[PDB]
């Protein structure tokens, strides 16, 4: 466990990072404190639900589609009846919540459990319906559900090193849909972003966390922003989380 200091890749935005490597356990945390705090997971959860629907059988692969009914959303791409694989990297809210609605709450709830997936809350299943925004919401979401970083990476490690349940068709196909391009070939990085903002302590949640693999070694990390900024979202983070890719595990 070695704590280290990633500041100058974050520019000025409050944050933690933490990588570990499980075949030498080298732990390195940079910002301890937020590394260990609970959190929502916001849009990062997708890692999850993307196997939940696979081992129910709600889809079975990454043309998978789930019935598109016309609504107008104002995302072009949400407007269509989309793939596993384009809902996943769009990020697609109604796709992933038109799945989920489909499995029964013991069925997630024990899953969540056998992950340790952080406080494995499910309570509020509809989500933060406060917000206004009604069906584009759920537990998932600035909601009961919540994990520290430390405990995504101990997620990631169980699921991708095979020692989950989870069939290993199904995580193969998280591995391609996950998978980020970073201009250089020598590292294969896969990830989710996530972004939120938490109401009550008026700080952003903003995610990335997969993981990295690098001639024989993975490493499992989780980059995460708690900054004031409302400007600062899972797509800055992963920026940042590149940066540190590239700067430290080349
Ligand atoms: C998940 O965090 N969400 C869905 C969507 N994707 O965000 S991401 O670019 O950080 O992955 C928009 C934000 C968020 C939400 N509001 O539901």
């Amino acid at each position: 466990v070695n704590i280290v200091d990633y500041s100058d890749c974050f520019e000025g935005i409050s944050g933690g990072a933490i990588f570990c490597n499980t075949k030498n356990k080298e732990y390195n945390i940079y910002n301890k404190e937020l590394i260990e705090t609970r959190r929502s997971p916001c849009s990062t959860f997708k890692i999850v639900s993307t196997l939940i629907g696979l081992e129910k059988g709600v889809i079975n692969s990454k043309e998978s589609v789930m019935g598109y009914d016309g609504t107008d959303y104002p995302n072009k791409n949400w407007n269509k009846n989309l793939s596993l694989e384009e809902a996943f990297k769009e990020s697609c809210v109604w796709y992933y919540k038109k799945l989920i609605n489909k499995v029964d709450a013991k069925s997630v709830q024990n899953i969540l459990d056998d992950l340790k997936y952080g406080n494995c809350d499910i309570s509020e299943w509809e989500g933060d319906l406060k917000n206004g925004k009604g069906h584009l919401n759920g537990f998932w979401l600035e909601s009961s559900l919540q994990i520290s970083p430390k405990e995504q990476v101990q997620t990631m490690a169980k699921i991708f090193e095979g020692d989950t349940n989870f069939k290993k068709e199904h995580i193969n196909i998280l591995r391609d849909i996950m998978a980020i391009d970073v201009n250089d070939a020598n590292i294969n990085v896969y990830g989710k972003t996530g972004t939120g903002f938490d109401e009550k302590n008026k700080r952003v949640d903003a995610w990335f966390v997969g993981m990295l693999e690098r001639e024989g070694d993975t490493y499992y990390f989780a980059i995460k922003s708690d900054d004031s900024n409302k400007e600062i979202t899972g797509p800055k983070v992963k920026e940042i989380a590149i940066n540190i890719i590239k700067k430290y595990y080349s």
